[PDB]
């Protein structure tokens, strides 16, 4: 059923990503819904000037490859995000400049909700999952429980991890993470957050939109 | 008598301040006065890699759009500052690296002028508003009225506004605001300003 159509601009997104610098080299992997199937990065391949012969493609419900083509090692939680999550169709796992820092420091936020966009495109909480072996299955169960009900969620000594309904959506909210983590880190700590009532307030500027 | 000429440059103008980083995706706006109507970023649309599609044509007097278009929220400070500002032509409502992180700071500095272009094109005294939600009644009411005799404005937990004849006194003015903080992050708080008599010298 998938055609090269889709292949082709899997892997200009791939790119973009890369372009925007979301994540260097071989760290992070992208996955995208296409029906029963999903396209994933190949395991070692890199992300941002990626392949063509390293996509993978499995079957969501029972995450095999069919292509013949073997996965990224962190597929187990892009599968089960996905059958998780049936509004979702992206993920994206990236190592971003500013939200990698942070998740490598010892004193994390406790609150990232410095701008308006914030709680409206990442989250109003972001889960902070320990450090676990990539590829490890904790790492996999951890992130697929964080996902349930969040779109963002930090990686501790490693990175980031967003997902959403195309690749726009997972474009915007990469940034915005990134952007968040580039204010905390650049204020030196020492800012001040959106008050509860305002983050929902902010629901009749979301629908005027 | 908005010609396809005249929002061909708005695109170009949007694209521009997008490679700067002046703002990220669908973050900011942007409105250019033409007469008695103005051309708004639409309301929802990513200003760096605008979308013919997605440019408003507004009448200034009342903010309807005539072209199918949903403007901006916050139309309504951009249209309250052309009404009242006859000489500006631009706005731009942005969200840059370091001014950003200031928006954000608890204590904010208190004098920006750290070299001679901020009090030439930025303005020698920035307002500061503090946290409204986007596009409300409130945060219209102080972006107008900072903005009767200041041509550069801080949102707190937000960004930032600028004031122009055109696009390129646009594009300056938010590029040193931009600089001015970024001055001020990086020298990590211990920098040195011009003096009240030095920046009154500058004429």
């Amino acid at each position: 059923m998938i055609t090269d159509e889709h292949i082709e601009l899997f892997l200009a997104q791939a790119h973009r990503y890369g372009d925007a610098k979301l994540m260097l080299c071989s760290s992070g992997n992208l996955s995208w819904r296409i029906g029963e199937e999903a396209l994933i990065s190949g395991t070692g391949s890199w992300v941002p000037t990626l392949a063509k012969e390293k996509v993978s493609i499995c079957n969501i419900a029972s995450g095999t490859p069919t292509n013949g083509v073997k996965p990224s090692m962190e597929s187990t939680f892009h599968l089960g995000v996905l059958r998780e999550r049936p509004d979702v169709n992206v993920v994206l796992h990236f190592q971003s400049e500013y939200a990698t820092a942070i998740s490598c420091m010892k004193n994390k936020p406790t609150n990232f909700n410095v701008t308006a966009e914030i709680p409206c495109h990442v989250g109003s909480e972001i889960p902070v999952i320990p450090y676990y072996r990539p590829g490890s299955p904790e790492l996999a169960k951890a992130v697929v429980e964080a996902m349930l009900k969040h779109n963002s969620v930090l990686l501790t000594n490693h990175g980031q991890v967003v997902c959403g309904k195309d690749f726009d959506q997972v474009y915007e909210r990469a940034t915005f993470f990134e952007m968040a983590c580039r204010i905390i880190v650049q204020s030196g700590g020492d800012y001040s957050v959106l008050t509860p009532e305002e983050i929902e307030d902010l629901e009749i500027y979301v629908l005027g939109k």
